[PDB]
């Protein structure tokens, strides 16, 4: 399994005057996938 | 009678960029009530 990164975590603050409030936000961007099917497995329960 | 203040009068300004203007605001917070019933009265009219 592999991962590709474009951006990292960040925080930001802002103020609103039409509603008398405050704001906080965080964000990033990533992607995931699988590479080799011959290096994986699982253990399960037998059918009832 | 009495009065209780939590915040006092204040003013504030802002800038709007999507309508090309400015804003001005004023605000406060208060509450009112009565304390002593032995120092009050009223004058009225006779019925009918």
């Amino acid at each position: 399994v592999g991962t590709v990164k474009l951006r990292d975590l960040a925080l930001e603050r802002d103020r609103d005057v039409d509603a008398q409030g405050d704001l906080i936000v965080g964000k990033y961007a990533m992607g995931h996938g699988g590479l080799r099917p011959e290096a994986a497995g699982a253990l399960v329960f037998s059918p009832a």
